[PDB]
Formats: structure tokens, C-alpha cells, sequence
């Protein structure tokens, strides 16, 4: 347990145990010091003005946080691949973090010429959010988690938070949280840390697309013992008004009586691919379906799950419905349709109703002798009793939990960008470098210290995450869809190491391709 | 177990305990930093492009490896003669390795001014494919094994692998193997490694020569009591034609009867040494045998064991049937013949068919009254019921064993360049320093870190090996052959050190000095 | 179907210890031979010497679906390789399991090389290529020769200031210690199981 002797192994594969899958990751990371070792109020003033609807107020503090909400952090695209192949539903259960081989680099810049050295008597400060006390940042779909290759070495991100604002400004119950008042263990080289974590109950995500629809589940040879109203004129002419009805049958699906309905909706803009097709004039934000909270409006992004579009129109997309990537290597503003990727919620189009379609019609008048019969277009369309539906799909490079608000009431609370919703999710895990001083003057100075010996600190991380499995049990004749590579020959292999050694990940992928009954 | 502790002391020689022998290695080996620590893609087409025959398609790894599949990594010349002079086979049992006093450094170079320091803190990677899922580039005759003088201080070799090609890209089923993805042991200095295996039962290698040949394994004295066609003509003239037979006896042993016959053979090009013998053309690869596997030739080499040369016509060799090593200091193109050692399989002529001849003649058509008795001459022979062979010999400088391709079939899985086959040989063991980053940004960036402390790891290697031997039980009067140093004086001494502390290996040395009956 | 093949097994970024032949001449001109030689390195794989070589072949004729690629002659059974058992003859079929084509040349097939089931309600005779099911036996190229291919080449003279070396073709090839392959696939409508012949011998008796 010292300066000559490792502090943990590199543990990184996968083992599957029938109904179980065991992921242990391990990365190397790198910490600066953030913020010049200090806690500093941050708001939308401090970033240079913005608009109503950007305003924020909070802070930003010296601490490091690892973030390891993405399944791409645990699976290899290969596992994924038999994960989503074989199985109906999958969900987490444990976890196993563990902090080692940390090192403690001091740098020296004496005219340009710099140097680095490690600071054996250094430590590293780490603790975990046990009781969720500060603001939960992770499941907020933050860059900075491990990479999804295992030869990456990643920076780690910078924790800060947000409170209540009044533009740019505080208000009475805006809270100042401090890292320090915390207890947290502190580690020199030669130490480690390492934490267990039990997932909550949490319902198995459903890895299945249903292989029948909800309009479409009676029996194609017989009739219901149920009328519909199938005549309310017998002809053109003057008053040749009555009242037929028949029964509803195979030959009349639409109109048969049925026990549950789609999911609910919230009607999204449609933008096509081929621009050609798109209005001439800038709608991104102006034909955006979004919701308000006091005053600030934010786009309604992803927002109720719902089908990206009608049978074979793939061109199209809901504005903001689905969750979009960006390829390897692309930029961060105003980049083009070629180098994102764009996520199809296609599979649920079974339950759910279409993003960028209306839930329906309903009657809005009395029809009468003297005024017709009028139905007006439903909109949007929250839960009615009888209703049934899919949650959003997840994706190999997805967020995987989130943080379900404390508060009064929810309803379904999984998280809308897809995943796991919990009360109890994996805790945040901080950490940050402790500070070491530079020399200090020799008079005695009430003034705090400001002037430290520059340093960051590297190590390794290990996430072991226990999966259950959901296995098949269809009695399905016919072979299902199948996630699979292209046969066909290419340059680079899908999923592998470029020739400059950049790993990139071509394509979104989700986890339902085998089928189900509804 | 720290800094100022030796971690494993230096054990190097042999012990013959009867009919077991014990040979243990320790050399001093360094560690670079490969490929900037990158996985990166490889194919002919990064490589320069090339012909269709030299198309390939693979990675090359930050990964180095260890390599001691080659005979005088664990013999000195002074075992492997007593080894050869006495046993009539041999063969490995068990296997220890050891890898220890690892020291990892830390290089700076500011303004050309480069200097060496120890990072203590540092760790190296260290894991063993223990199941063969990792390419085995064992087993291919490659350089940077363990040097056969112990004095030798070598440098690890990278590893770097290859998979299914079309030209220069790849195809569906090839396949991207990352070695983190592999749990690794991880060690400061101070800390060691070391690991046992088990050979698989492998028939001993046959360390001897024939007495005999097998066409003369009869009884000189008497005849057969079996008969063979003598005539079929009672003299010149017109319808001569007879049947006359004759007992197969001493007088004519090249007719009489016999259970079995030479191995299977593929004809070799004959060239010679003293080069006026040869064509005025290049026929080094026109006039070359060779195999086709999906549209590509690889040269037949070595091939089939086949005896070298008929009896006195030393000075021809096939074109590409023998092993041939470099002579000390020999350079890596169009070397002349005197600064290369061609390996000589002479001893086998008593068994196998000679390469550079047919391997007999049979019969092409009916003769009869109007058509002569006609032959065509056998070029390659597969192998026939009642074929009996050595296979190819052993040499100090050569390979030990080779992994037998996973496959449905295959036959006599010895392998070609000699040594031992193996569905399970001695696993890969796979070495890497662990990525030290350099200063990072103070304020975070998503990208993967290419700033690197530089660095290289140096440390010892023990190898011991337990070979099982199979004593010699001749009732042969007169005294054997033996592998012996010449009486005559000399400027240096044979299998030992320059007068610059060269090392150097004056000539190849095979196995097959002691003989035994068929 | 294994993912990479017996001539590409190597480390491509290292040398062997070994040298082979590379130049027999130094140039143009009268009396210009020598023996020069080098290592075989990454830059020359298919020089480098191997522990094992490709499995057993029977060379089969290569019959195109696009029919006018095809010769204009009926050669679908004096073209075909075929045994002989007493007289009698035999079409050499399925045979020896061997890669249908080379790479790309997929509308090529061994003359009766492969396994060819019905489609649905096919006929029984003369049948046109769009009723039948020809498999394809590719995933073994990593280790078994190509059926329409040649094994390779033998040298069948002795080389000498006076003779240039020669070539011969090698049309079938029988075992030979160091052989690795594949045997052939089993299909969904294929057979399970054989027989194998009550014999004195038999090799790899696999059906």
C-alpha cells in the first residue's frame, strides 16, 4: 500500500451468466485544477447577456465529477449487438466503481521550458452524493463520460449547478452549496477508493418492437356482436334522414369497437431531409412545440415518445422528437444533415401515435336539422383511461438513468431522452486535486492564500455493472430482424479504429429488433 | 514489496536430471511506447500499395509482446549438443515465466537537452491469452525473441495483427480486437508478474537419423517367395511377345515386394550453389511451387519435408524447401550466399522422397498390341495408405512450437518449419506501459488526450522451461556421428564472443547426429 | 467462418528470421547469375514461410449464371470431373468442400460443386436456373482452395544453364501432412447425419 505498488488491476470485459450480464469497465482519466482552486457565481450576465428564455444563475466549483450515464461506457458495440439480438428486456442491478493507481503530477514553467514531476505527498479528494444532497448534474445528457473505447484517456468534466434565478439574478431561496462541507477521503498515490451501489427496482426496458398493432388485434373472420351507426341519410334530396346500422365485421376494421387506444401526444413541426421540401424561411425555433415555466419557454425536446413518421415517408422527422448524435469528429455549430445522426422512433409507431400527425378528431358542435356535424383536429392529447403505449427507445451511445424530481407528483416517470427512472440513481461521484501552496510570505497575512504550485492528477477508473436479462419466448415461425454488420467489403470496419486511430461509432443503434404480441 | 526492493533475482542454466532437463532464462529487456499510444488501421494500401499477392488488411497495437519460441532462447550451444549427441527425442512438458525489477522512466527533452529520470508511480500492463482469443502471432518464424547470448539486452516487439482482406479494405467478417478490453495485471516497480503452463501431450521429436533406408530393409541372403514380370519379349523380331517371371531376390532388390513406401513429396526447383550452374533468367519466383488460397499464391515454404539433394550434389538446395537464417550481422536485402546459412534436411533421404525430384512414374495408358507401355512422371503426391516419414528437423536457431489452426480437419498438424503443433501452445503474453498524460487544459474539452509524458519500461524476463527426453538404446557396435567444435585453431572461438562482444552463431545445428533402425 | 485466413497469420508489423530466394539474376545480359537473398518481411507476406498449407482439391469446371460467358457447346458432363469404380463413372459430387469462387466472381460456381436444392414447386426436369437454389460455399476460402481454381504450381524439371525452370499446374491434390480446411456447411434444408462405409480404411470419414 505505497509509492512502489499498484493500487488495483485493469478489469475491463463482459461475462454473460444466462439471465445475467456482468460489464466492468476500467479508463484512464486526467484531472486539472478547475477554477483556480475556487468557487465561483456564474449567470447568464457573466456569459455576456442572453435572452428571457436563457437566463440561468449558479455556480461553478474547483470539483471534477466522473459520469458514467451512457451505454456505450459498458457495452462493447459487439455485447450490445448480442444484448438486442436475444433478449425482450434488460435492466441494471448493481454496481461496482472503484478509483486507483492515482498520481499526482506537479508542473514547473521556468521561462517556457516545462517540466513534470509527480508530488508523492500530494493528495486527491473523492466522495460520493450518498444522500443527494447537491444538485444531481448527471442524466442531463452532459459530454464527459468514460469513452466508449477502452484505450481512450479522457478529461475529467467540471462540476456546477444551477438554482433559482430572476434573470440574472438571485432570489431569497437560491442555494449556495460548498463541496468542502462534505466529508470526503483523501488518497496519495498508493491509495484507492471504490464504492457498491444497489440499482432500485426498476422495470426491465422492453427491447422488442410489437409484430401486431393496436388497431389490429381481432379476429380477421368473425364479427363483433356489436352496430356502429353506418347510414344517417338514405340518398341525396329533401329530408331522407334515418338510421342504419350494421355490424361491424372483417370487411370494416376502422369501425370496431376496441378496448385501448394509443398513448398519448403532443404534435410535433415536420422537417424533411431533402431541404427542397421545407418552407423557405427559418422556423427552428418559431414552429417549435415547446411548454412554458414561469415566464421561460423551453423547446419540448425530446418529449412524449411518438413514431417519427407515417409508413415509408423516412425522409421526415419531428423538429425536436427524436434524440440526434453527432458523427465522430463533427463540430459543434451549424453543421450539417450528413454529419449528425438522427435516431428513428419508428418501432413504436404500433402504439404510440405518429410526432408530426394529430391524435385525432373529435366532435365539436350539436349536429342538428339546421347545422352540420363538425369535428376539429386534436392537437395534443394527455392520458385518458384505456390508453396504452412504448417508452422511448435506448441507444448504445444513450444516457442510461436519470433522477426522478422529489416532488408531489409524477406520472410514469421515466426519463423522456430515454432510460431508467429512479428516485435513487447511481450517486455523483467528486472529486477534485487539494490544493498545495506555493511558498508563503514570511510576515503573517489574514488574506487567503492565492498563490498555488500548479498540478493535476491521472489514475484509473473501474464501473463493473450487473445486468438481468429478459430472455425470448416466442412462438414465432418465421426468423426475426437481427441487428448485423455489412458483408459487404469497405475501407474501415464499422465500429473499429480509423487509420489515424480515431474510433468512431457509424450509426445510432437500438435495442428493438425482436418482435412481440401486443 | 516496494521501491528499494528487488523484486526477483536472475536464474539462467540447466539441469539434467536423468531423463529430464531444466533449462532457465533471464534476460534484460526495454519497453518504448508503441504507436503513440494508438490502435491503428494497416493494409497494403497504408503500407505503400503492392501486388494482389502482398494485399492485406489489419491493426497494428500499442501492445509489445514476448517471444521465446525459438530453441537457443533456452539452450546454450553447450546443452544443445549434449542434448543432440545423446537422446533420440525430446520434448517440452511444462513452462514458468517471470516477469520482474520492472523500472518505468520518464524522458525530457528541453532544448535538444534529453535526460532520464524513474517515474515511480508509473505503471506497466502485463496479461497472458490464456484463451486464444487474441490473432497468435507466435509461431511465425518472427524476430524479437529473447537474444541467445544472456549478456544480450533486447527490446520487446510490437504487437499488431491481421484479419479477412479484399485488396487493401476489409469485409464484413473481419474483425477489430482492442487489448484493453482484456483484464490486465497492473505493476509499479516493485511489483512482478509470473504465470505456469502445461504442454499438451506432443509426440517427442525424433532426434535421430536412420540406419537404413526403405527400400533396403530385407535380408540380403535370401529371395522373396514372390515373383515379378521379367519379360515380356523372348528377343528382337516380330511377335516376340512372352510372359516370363523371376523370383525377387538379392541379386534384384530394386524389383522385390515391400510394405511401405516413401512419404508424400511436391517438387522444389533444384539451384546451385555455384551459380554458372544455373539459368541466365530470374526464375526466383516464375520457377517457384506455390499454392493459390482465394485468388492469392504464397510460396510452397518450407513445405513437405523432403531430403535436399541425391547423394554428393551438395551443392544444390530447392529453391524454397530449407530454412535459412542470416549469418551474424547479414543485412535484410539481396544479400550474397555467403552471408546466409542454408539448413540441410539430409538425414530424412532414407524416408522421404527428395524435393528437387519426381516422385516416381506410373502408368498412362493400356499397352497393347498397337500401343507402347507408356509413363508420366509424378510431380506431388498426397499421402497414400502404407507411406511412412520423418518430419522436418529441428534447429537451435529454430522454432519450437506452433498453434494448430482451429479447424474440421487437418493432417499431421506438425508443423512445417518444424517444431511442435499445439491446439493450445505456450499463450501470448502481452506487455504495454500505461499511458501517463501530460498537463491537460484547465478548462474541459471532450476530446481524447494526445498529450503524453514520454516514457519506457526495462526490466528481466525469466523463462523455464522442463523438457522430457527419451535416451538412445542402440546395440550398434561401431561408434555414432556427434555434433563436435573443431580441433584446429582459430581467430575466435566457435559460439562465442567478438573481440566488439558480438555474439554470433557460426552455423545452423539440427538434431539428427545419432542413429536407430526402421 | 473464421476471421482471417492461413496465408495472412503473421505479425505485419515484424520480420522473420528467415530468408528466401530473391534474385537469380543481376541484371540483363549474358552470365549475369547469382543468388541473392532477403528477409521475408511485412512488404512480402506471401514469400514467408508457414507451419500450414490450404486443404485438399479436386479442380472443378467454373460454370457463369450469366449465361453468355459460357461456352456454346453441351460440356455438363464430358466437362465435368467425375470417379471411376469399376468401369463405371461417377460425377465427382458435391466432392472435396472448396470455395465456390474467387473474390467478387460470384456469379461463377463449381460445374457440381455444390449443393443445389428446388425452389418451391419446381419441376423435376430441365429447369431453369431461376427455379433452383445453388448454396454457396465462400466462408471456407480462409483455408480451403477454390474448387475452380488450381492447388498451385510444382516445378517438373531441374533448372540449369542450358533449361529454364518450368511449372506445371496442379489440378487435384491429395493430403499432405500440414494440411488445414473446412468441411462443408450444413444447410437448414441439408442432411444431418451418414452413414460411414463399413471399410478396412477411410480419411476424415465426415459425409
Amino acid at each position: 500500500d505505497g509509492v512502489g505498488s499498484s493500487s488495483g488491476n485493469w478489469h475491463c470485459d463482459s461475462q454473460w451468466l444466462g439471465d445475467r450480464v456482468i460489464t466492468t469497465s476500467t479508463r484512464t482519466w486526467a484531472l486539472p485544477t478547475y477554477n483556480n482552486h475556487l468557487y465561483k457565481q456564474i449567470s447568464n450576465s457573466t456569459s455576456g447577456g442572453s435572452s428571457n428564455d436563457n437566463a440561468y444563475f449558479g455556480y461553478s466549483t474547483p470539483w471534477g465529477y466522473f459520469d458514467f450515464n451512457r451505454f456505450h461506457c459498458h457495452f462493447s458495440p459487439r455485447d450490445w449487438q448480442r444484448l438486442i439480438n436475444n433478449n425482450w428486456g434488460f435492466r441494471p442491478k448493481r454496481l461496482n466503481f472503484k478509483l486507483f493507481n492515482i498520481q499526482v503530477k506537479e508542473v514547473t514553467d521556468n521561462n517556457g521550458v516545462k517540466t513534470i514531476a509527480n508530488n508523492l505527498t500530494s493528495t486527491v479528494q473523492v466522495f460520493t452524493d450518498s444522500d443527494y444532497q447537491l444538485p444531481y448534474v448527471l442524466g442531463s445528457a452532459h459530454e464527459g463520460c468514460l469513452p466508449p473505447f477502452p484505450a481512450d484517456v479522457f478529461m475529467i468534466p467540471q462540476y456546477g449547478y444551477l438554482t433559482l434565478n430572476d434573470g440574472s439574478q438571485a432570489v431569497g431561496r437560491s442555494s449556495f452549496y460548498c463541496l468542502e462541507y462534505f466529508p470526503s477521503q483523501m488518497l496519495r498515490t498508493g491509495n484507492n477508493f471504490q464504492f457498491s451501489y444497489e440499482f432500485e427496482n426498476v422495470p426491465f426496458h422492453s427491447s422488442y418492437a410489437h409484430s401486431q398493432s393496436l388497431d389490429r388485434l381481432m379476429n380477421p373472420l368473425i364479427d363483433q356482436y356489436l352496430y356502429y351507426l353506418s347510414k344517417t341519410i338514405n340518398g341525396s334530396g329533401q329530408n331522407q334522414q334515418t338510421l342504419k346500422f350494421s355490424v361491424a365485421g372483417p370487411s370494416n376494421m376502422a369501425v370496431q369497437g376496441r378496448n385501448y387506444i394509443p398513448g398519448p401526444s403532443y404534435r410535433q413541426q415536420r422537417v424533411s431531409t431533402t431541404v427542397t421540401q421545407n418552407n423557405n424561411s427559418e422556423f427552428a425555433w418559431p414552429g417549435a412545440s415547446s411548454w412554458a415555466l414561469n415566464g421561460r419557454n423551453s423547446l419540448m425536446n425530446p418529449g412524449p415518445a411518438m413514431a417519427s413518421h407515417k409508413e415509408g415517408e423516412d425522409r421526415f422527422f419531428p423538429l425536436s422528437g427524436s434524440l440526434i448524435f453527432g458523427k465522430q469528429g463533427t463540430g459543434r455549430d451549424n453543421v450539417d444533415a450528413d454529419k449528425v445522426m438522427i435516431t428513428n422512433e419508428e418501432e413504436i409507431k404500433t402504439t404510440n401515435p405518429v410526432a408530426t400527425e394529430s391524435y385525432g378528431q373529435v366532435a365539436t358542435n350539436h349536429q342538428s336539422a339546421q347545422a352540420q356535424a363538425q369535428t376539429g383536429w386534436v392537437q395534443n392529447q394527455g392520458i385518458l383511461p384505456g390508453m396504452v403505449w412504448q417508452d422511448r427507445d435506448v441507444y448504445l451511445q444513450g444516457p442510461i438513468w436519470a433522477k426522478i424530481p422529489h416532488t408531489d407528483g409524477n406520472f410514469h416517470p421515466s426519463p423522456l431522452m430515454g432510460g431508467f427512472g429512479m428516485k435513487h440513481p447511481p450517486p455523483q461521484i467528486l472529486i477534485k486535486n487539494t490544493p498545495v501552496p506555493a511558498d508563503p510570505p514570511t510576515a503573517f497575512n489574514k488574506d487567503k492564500l492565492n498563490s498555488f504550485i500548479t498540478q493535476y492528477s491521472t489514475g484509473q477508473v473501474s464501473v463493473e455493472i450487473e445486468w438481468e436479462l429478459q430472455k425470448e419466448n416466442s412462438k414465432r415461425w418465421n426468423p426475426e430482424i437481427q441487428y448485423t454488420s455489412n458483408y459487404y467489403k469497405s475501407n474501415n470496419v464499422e465500429f473499429a479504429v480509423n487509420t489515424e486511430g480515431v474510433y468512431s461509432e457509424p450509426r445510432p443503434i437500438g435495442t428493438r429488433y425482436l418482435t412481440r404480441n401486443l
